[PDB]
């Protein structure tokens, strides 16, 4: 067998059947004779290839396979990798290298010091020392991406390797099962359960690894038994809990003093599937107030090490959430009462308030919609206004890197063909991976893109206000016609300048048989 | 509180009370006002500082703290780190950096690009961005070294940081408990237990993470219930099983074809606490023969990813060994029969055969002795001839880096004051960290060093034979007087040129109140 | 031709005929059939292999070739590399890697992520992607080490590569000549010459790249024409000027305020072949006083970039010193007058003052002696008391990493068989690479080692005084018998407890036909 044949066999035996790619000449020997059972998803720029794969992985809860072109293709994707690192996305990134005979002279398209290029944003990064090693290296990549804590990995392959003879002993790679589905030993688990049972005012804080694990329903059982309020950890990249459940208390503010104040009076705070914590703004104070202690369950030793307070347990989030939900006592305390509905903001017949857009989306979208956020100044309102009952219903760029939601919405919709994906993207963010629109058009992946157009980088105007920073250049982005960009890439486009047109545009988009972009004229900050 | 005071408080609250060091000027601000409850162990060169700390950590089963001088001190220790990486040793390596005001100009003793210096041989490597951050960075280092898979970490600290004010919120670091004591979820554990119960001819292979976990006695229960032979995985850095137990079958040959041949006819091979596998020699063949399947339990995702065959489970070795030993059925098969005793090699009245040295050590040493091996051409004989009943009884440089056993024997004897440590070290290996002898003399740490003197790098002469390599230079090391080197560093010294003198020298050394070196005239290969 | 044959041919064609090494099993395929025209110099530990090669390179002014064993051998040498980096030493470091077929599984002796291991202390670090590439990679290593700014480089080679067929086109590597012998263009050179001619009170500061370039005699002509005082830049690793020439003013103090004060009243300060500057102690103040401007000529862009003041020119030191010495006008100012001789320190019949040792060395040593310093608390006195008329007469560990002078003295004496090498090494420093003594004994390289025994790390006691640091542990090193360590490794040994015995020991050592160690009882600080 050739290295090509053995590698595609390994991939299909490990569950991989799709290649997200932008091709190049170092990759033609890999892509030729492309197997009939695989499907290649082209995108026009690498940040878009990786963003699509990333949404697909996160929504499918399985690794996604990427193929990029040498150094420049890999480099074009590094902002996307920054997000994938922070979301623990299982991404297997492969890039073609020059033929081994041309690497020394550094011929054009040589990826110099290849394994160092994607660092520090990958779990494992490698170039094999011979062609026969490529299937074993690919095996290592699959498992490194897929073990807890999941994350992106990188394999560089000289293009001459593919046609070489494979090692016949590579067949032992094909059916390897590797598990990291582990939980705290019985004795220590019992100590943890007794501490939860004994708490007089417990709180729960949930992060994105809960949704990744599909542990959401176990965490609802846990919060119901403990009769405990549930917050989402700050800077949330996913939604880990039904947002209209009576226990739900919303997104935590990403500040040190805000969070200790929020948690005051809670004696035991249990954090599951989040870093402790992904703060953002400068908000100095106590990490925790007197009387509050914290216990974190994380799948990631780097999170456990860097928490400034609390105990920690490094284990699988699905296994831990399930064990705790089934072991804790039913508390005799009263179940928390549901937060009230948000108020309607006054809206005239002109530009839309973001509140109005979310309220209308919530009124019209199916109950199993999936939302993506890259509307940076409207996050708090989005979280208050969208009822998200099901898992896998929210994604926001986990490292803050814009250019995620537009491609990732396409990957998510590919992963979940029966759930309507709606990406709400600011006019600033929409440009970073605008070319991804073409993939949705070409493959007919029926994502709806809602572009919030207020003409400015609104969140940066807000941070500038907090800093009291005057005379900052580069904050305005006038003069973009999103309907013309959608036409550019083959996607039906609509404009909503007021509420009547927003309703009509949403009705048409929800009825459409393909992707749709709606440019919404929003109020300027 | 100062950063100095808060950092020593963090260390003592996390169980650390000893600093293994070779001091320098960037470290004086850390070492001044050295706390009365800590103890500083000086060694004269950094490979020796790290080798001592390493033996201490491995034998104590807890992290050890090291303090070295900037770049050159850290660089002198990098071979030692190579071993510590492969043995999963929990080493917290700190090094002093220049004052922050002098780093830019690259004053003398600046550690340039400090965090990259020890890579790839550390789990985590860092320099803090401010003085107030140093206690949190130290906390991160403690936990990264201590979480499974354990390993060395590196922290660089500008010398001006220590006298700065600490953040009052650093107190939340002091009592953090972080656990990685986890095992496979119940459902999958039950599947694994049923596969073991159902095996018709199971084999067990154990590696060094079993001894690190003190899981040895659980693995004896497991092998007794399964009525299964037990091998030690190849290239063994520790001994995970009593070597005269009836199930024990010895050290596996470090070759691919040798191991598949050994395992042939075994239907399920369970590997615990080892890489799969640490092969050495070139020995191409099948990874496993038809009819054999393998299941590995490892604490290290990098081991699980790179195994060329088998299933794998990434979990704590102590938690997994205990759970399996207590859950499996007692098989009705007959218990394996003990291997026979090794034969006596003919010995005349002249130079000693290595076989004779081990046989005599076994005759005379206490039953709780601890041995270290750095006699590279005699390993197989050592394993056959020393009855090691207890855990923590054997150490051999885990990456093959010579210069480990002499210092590590001193650390081990410090960790285990009531167990006689006996290091058997070839005349070649003895030179790499010869200066460590001074530490044993100065602190009166009563290690016995047995130097196997055959005048040559014997194992390299053997590998040269296997390669059929002629005219190789640099293989002979004549003209070293080990009794004079021991005198140099204050250690009592004895010579054994025949068996009568070997017996007398061992009797005197075993009776001594301090360290002793015995130079033994061994047969030339 | 094989890769082995083509590589040794490349080496001899590029002037390399000696391999400094400590062998291992990954290197046997390289070392077999060792060519009859090469010479292998064995040392017992890698810091000693690299220190010997380093002295040899620095004194010979040509690259030296090193061969080490995989990761642990390379790691044992990293402190030595830290020095070699700061001295711009042209060192070609090769290390053996596992066979390519065993790298993936990480067999024992695999050097993982090999090219990153020696960073940041090398100019270039690489592992070839195929066997046929090895001679080109070796060519790259030779030239990267040898081009200005010279420095260490690293090549990792899988052991199976050597017996493979070489590319017949590799012959084009054999006779490549690569020059970096360059100087500032004529127009800008003329501007610089006119500025020097016009200076009313010029000063010259010289660093180690002057001695490396053998530009010393040109700098004497330059200082004589400009009638300018000459200082050696701080933290000096080499001596660039005759120390009894009338222009010589000694070693600059390594502090910011000290140097600006020293230079005050000098209108133009010309620095040649040094960083600007290698400060050490904390000594805040003005980089330069009003009225002083600085112009640096360096062979190293990293030095030019990081100078906090002055203009800079990046060019070859030999070409620039020669051009300036021949172009500048003879000034009509009076030639500087020679510094007076140092005074005799009162010495009784007991322990030796360091002043007395240097005074006696200066009285007895040949006028072409070469000295090495690793007596850290006595540097200023050494510089005042040794008349060093010739180039290549002084070496001190350029990064401050102890363990350099003892091995490097052996390399220097190998490079300069007709110049008596005398290494003055403190009792603390002597331990770091003590095993190097064996190389001098085995090859009969007649270095004289003068061990300054005061029982303590004296310079650290001094820095502790400056810091006002009390209760510092680990500063004393009692209980070392250097005569016994020399006997250990086959080197004749003498003791001097007073001046009479110092004189007699020096007379005997200067008369000896092989290496000699003298342990000198010096006054305690
Ligand atoms: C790749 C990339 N480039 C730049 C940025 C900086 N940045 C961002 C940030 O540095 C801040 C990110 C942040 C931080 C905390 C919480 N949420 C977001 S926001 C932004 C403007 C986006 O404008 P738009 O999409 O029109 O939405 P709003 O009008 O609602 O704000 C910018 C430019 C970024 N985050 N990522
Ligand atoms: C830091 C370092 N430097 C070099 C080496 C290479 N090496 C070694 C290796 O490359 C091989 C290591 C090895 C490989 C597999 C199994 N066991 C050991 S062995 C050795 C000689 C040691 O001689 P000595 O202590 O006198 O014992 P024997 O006479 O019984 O053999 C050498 C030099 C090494 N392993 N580590
Ligand atoms: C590899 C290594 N390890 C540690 C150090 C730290 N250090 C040193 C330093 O951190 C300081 C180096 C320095 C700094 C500026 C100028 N000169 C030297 S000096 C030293 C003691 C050496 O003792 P000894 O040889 O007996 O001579 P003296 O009695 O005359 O001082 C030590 C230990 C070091 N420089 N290098
Ligand atoms: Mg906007
Ligand atoms: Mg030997
Ligand atoms: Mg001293």
């Amino acid at each position: 067998a050739s290295v090509h044949g053995t590698t595609y066999e390994l991939l299909r035996r490990q569950g991989i059947d799709t290649v997200f790619g932008n091709p190049g000449s170092n990759e033609l020997p890999f892509l030729k004779d492309f197997p009939e059972d695989f499907r290649y998803i082209l995108a026009l720029q690498e940040a878009c290839v990786v963003g699509i794969a990333d949404g697909y992985a996160q929504a499918s809860r399985k690794p996604a396979f990427i193929n990029l072109h040498s150094a420049a293709g890999t480099g074009n994707a590094m902002g996307a990798l920054s997000n994938a690192w922070n979301s623990h996305s299982p991404l297997i990134v492969t890039a073609g290298q020059q033929t081994r005979a041309m690497i020394g002279v550094e011929a054009l398209l040589t990826n110099v010091d290849a394994a160092n290029l994607p660092r520090p944003l990958v779990k494992w990064s490698y170039e094999p020392a011979s062609a026969a090693e490529v299937p074993h290296a690919m095996s290592r990549a699959i498992h490194m991406a897929s073990m807890a804590p999941q994350g992106p990995v990188y394999l560089s392959v000289p293009y001459d390797d593919w046609d070489k003879d494979a090692d016949p002993q590579s067949h032992h790679l094909f059916d390897r099962h590797v598990s990291s589905s582990v939980r705290l030993n019985d004795q220590d688990l019992d100590i943890l359960v007794k501490a939860l049972n004994s708490a007089s005012n417990p709180a729960i804080v949930l992060g994105p690894d809960v949704d990744a694990a599909n542990a959401n329903a176990d965490c609802v059982m846990l919060a119901e038994r403990l009769k405990a309020p549930v917050w989402v950890a700050p800077s949330a990249p996913r939604c880990p809990f039904p947002t209209r459940h009576p226990c739900f208390r919303g997104l935590m503010p990403a500040g040190i003093a805000a969070i200790s104040q929020l948690l005051e009076g809670h004696d035991v705070v249990l954090v599951i599937g989040a870093p402790v914590f992904r703060y953002h703004q400068y908000d100095p104070g106590q990490y925790l107030k007197p009387g509050t202690r914290l216990i974190s369950v994380t799948c990631d030793p780097l999170e456990a090490a860097r928490a400034p307070m609390g105990d920690a347990i490094v284990a699988d989030i699905g296994a831990m959430a399930s064990a705790l939900a089934n072991l804790v006592e039913e508390s005799s305390r009263q179940l928390p009462t549901a937060a009230p509905e948000p108020a309607k903001v006054d809206q005239d017949a002109g530009r839309l308030h973001p509140e109005t857009v979310f309220d209308t989306l919530n009124d019209m979208a199916p109950e199993n919609a999936i939302y993506l956020n890259e509307s940076t100044s409207t996050t708090a309102q989005m979280w208050q206004r969208l009822n998200m009952r099901n898992p896998g219903s929210y994604y926001f760029c986990a490292a803050g890197g814009l250019g995620f939601a537009l491609p990732a919405a396409i990957g998510v919709q590919l992963a979940e063909p029966e759930r309507q994906v709606i990406a709400v993207i600011g006019d600033g963010s929409a440009n970073y991976s605008i070319s991804a629109l073409w993939t949705a058009a070409q493959y007919n992946i029926p994502t709806i893109f809602v572009i919030m157009n207020n003409g400015t980088y609104g969140a940066l105007r807000w941070f500038a206000g907090v800093l009291e920073a005057e005379n900052v250049p580069g904050l305005d982005v006038p003069g973009i016609d999103f309907r013309a960009l959608a036409k550019g890439y083959g996607v039906q486009a609509l404009k909503a300048d007021n509420l009547e047109q927003l309703k009509g545009s949403l009705q048409e988009a929800l009825s459409a048989k393909g992707p749709v972009l709606i440019e919404v004229s929003t109020v300027s900050p």
